[PDB]
């Protein structure tokens, strides 16, 4: 029954351009033995096909198309629901290379076993071989991927997230490199057997091997786990790429602010989750002649252009973002974006109309399905609608405040990098680096809340393609090497800092544009603050409060430095420090000692 590549169908019509490219899929085809191969082209004709037999096997229902046209609801297996970190492994040849913030395994032992699992676990299924680039087209080392599939699911997500198919193919040319992305949901079948809506294993992986720049995923349907350009290219093997090659690939929303100047500035955001950033990067300032356009609100891609300042480009073609949480008073862009249809939906609840709702949302629906098939009630049904980690995901290009430089693929000048996290306690609402270095030491050592302060340095913690130690060492190398007055500016902030009491010192959302106002007239020298240990710091008089109806006494103390916090911050770093190992770089540690220095 075992068959050779040569008579898998779909092998004889095989693109033939790029050998490299053919033999790989002969490989795989080879191992894991599926029903036939199809090369996808990433067209209208083609995905509306795929959605066609998807609708078929269950995995989708489509949605009413008067509400959000060419839209699908998915609802996965419960035990596949979310990224799992613990079967999450950079397998680089040496630890060290993998280092702390990282799962390890010897690559030889993780290939043995993965190469195992493969063996003939596409029995019944069509393997897809997808084609993608990562970014623009039109840009000069466009970064190709090829994904190899067995989940249709998996293949009309991956259309929607980037630029999947045909150009992205022509790209690769006769011998061009790609990263080699494999991926099963391992859960082969026999003839004539009845397949699930979603299918999946309970025995999982995904690996990343650095040093060749390929990723192995098994077992899951779901996310970062099987879209392999979202989290595994975008951010871990783009990481390594980026340490080799002299840029950065970093876990940033990148933000267009436009001021009563009518001059553009450009921001790149890192945040962990919990932290509003999606509310950020569709930000509508509240004061007049401010706008604000996006260009993504997840992963960032900065090198250096001709002039000597950092372009950030976004790797990403679509949207995949966390639905329960979104609504219309807080989101409206979001909402708009999700309106215009084209989405597939995951694990959100259905409406009695064909319409979809989550935890968030408005309209308060008497009746739902939830996110299991099951009926659900208002105010009586105790469990969530909508699966708190559900999704959409969707196109970039139908974002009505989409900048129109989103698709250049020379990318926007950079002119501020900012820092976030949520704390109730010590972090003012916005703080500027003293220089480059300085900065870098913000980002490593960048604290957010936990169930106590979770370190999650350029908020890359689960995403680092190798040491951390060397990512910050990294970091300083770029600024050293460049012109600093070209270098963007570094911010920490803090939307989230709490009275004795409980409130919030800030209002946040759209009212954090007077932070980015004040952050625009550092950048042009037309603003000051206060000389603080940890960096510069406006007073309540420095920030543009007019027409807010604020206690000027809480944004006082969403500012304030407390010296005496600061000391008890310090032995929290110092673990953290301590943590990252051998391979903390003497300048970070430095910044720690100056920091305590200036404290006192
Ligand atoms: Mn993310």
């Amino acid at each position: 029954s075992h068959m050779t590549s040569a008579t898998i169908p779909g092998l004889d019509t095989a693109p033939t351009n790029h050998q490299g490219l053919l033999s790989w899929v002969e490989e795989v085809a080879e191992l894991t033995q599926p029903d036939r191969v199809v090369f996808t082209d990433g067209s209208e004709e083609e995905f509306q096909r795929l959605c066609d037999q998807l609708v078929e096997a269950g995995t989708f229902i489509r949605l009413n198309p008067e509400k959000h046209k060419n839209s699908y609801l998915a609802l996965s297996d419960p035990s596949d629901v979310a990224r799992v970190e613990s079967r999450t492994y950079i397998c680089s040849a040496k630890e060290i290379d993998a280092g702390p913030t990282n799962n390890w395994m010897d690559p030889g032992e993780m290939r043995s076993i993965m190469k195992d699992l493969y063996r003939g676990c596409m029995r019944g299924r069509t393997m897809y071989v997808v084609p993608f680039c990562m970014g623009p087209l039109g840009a000069e080392d466009p970064k190709l991927g090829v994904e190899i599939t067995d989940s249709e699911y998996v293949v009309v997500s991956m259309r929607t997230m980037t630029r999947m198919g045909k150009a992205a193919l022509e790209k690769m040319g006769d011998d061009g490199f790609f990263v080699k992305a494999l991926h099963s949901v391992g859960a082969p079948l026999e003839p004539g057997q009845k397949d699930v809506a979603w299918p999946c294993s309970e025995t999982k992986y995904i690996t990343h091997f650095p040093e060749t720049r390929e990723i192995w995923s098994y077992g899951s349907g779901y996310g970062g786990n099987a879209l392999l350009g979202k989290k595994c290219y975008s951010l871990r093997i783009a990481s390594a790429m980026a340490h080799d090659e002299g840029w950065l690939a970093e876990h940033m929303l990148i933000l267009k602010l436009i001021s009563p100047e009518n001059k553009a500035y450009y921001f790149a955001a890192a945040f962990p989750s919990a932290c509003g950033k999606t509310n950020l990067a569709m930000l509508q300032p509240t004061i007049p002649g401010w706008r604000a356009e996006t260009l993504g609100d997840d992963i960032a891609w900065m090198r250096f252009g001709k002039d000597g300042r950092l372009y950030a480009v976004n790797p990403e073609f679509g949207f995949f973002g966390v639905a329960p949480g979104t609504n219309w008073k807080s989101n409206p862009n979001a909402m708009r974006t999700i309106a215009a249809g084209n989405t597939v939906f995951t694990n959100v609840a259905l409406t009695d109309d064909g319409d979809v709702w989550w935890e968030g949302l408005e309209g308060d629906p008497q009746h739902l399905i939830d996110w299991k098939g099951n009926d659900w009630y208002f105010r009586e049904t105790e469990t969530n609608a909508a699966h708190p980690n559900s999704r959409y995901c969707t196109p970039m290009s139908q974002c009505p405040i989409l900048a129109p430089e989103w698709d250049d693929p020379q990318g926007v000048p950079i002119s501020g990098i900012l820092f976030g996290g949520r704390r109730k306690t010590t972090v003012p609402l916005v703080t500027e680096a003293r220089d480059w270095q300085h900065g870098v030491f913000i980002g490593a050592t960048l604290g957010s809340e936990q169930t106590n302060v979770r370190r999650d340095p350029m908020a890359m913690l689960p995403f680092l393609g190798y040491n951390v130690g060397d990512y910050f060492q990294h970091w300083i190398n770029l600024g050293k090497h460049a012109d600093e007055s070209k270098l963007p500016k570094v911010f920490f902030v803090n939307w989230f800092r709490r009275g004795d009491d409980g409130r919030f010192l800030w209002p946040g959302f759209g009212e954090n544009s007077r932070v980015l106002k004040w952050i625009v007239d550092r950048i042009e020298h037309k603003a000051g603050g206060a000389t603080t240990p940890i960096g510069t710091v406006p007073a309540v008089e420095d920030l543009d409060l007019d027409g807010l109806d604020v206690d000027a006494a809480d944004v006082a103390a969403a500012l304030a430095v407390d010296a005496d916090e600061w000391r008890q911050e310090l032995p929290l770093i110092e673990e953290w420090l301590q943590f990252v190992g051998e391979k903390l770089p003497t300048g970070v540690k430095d910044e720690f000692d100056a920091l305590k220095e200036r404290l006192g």
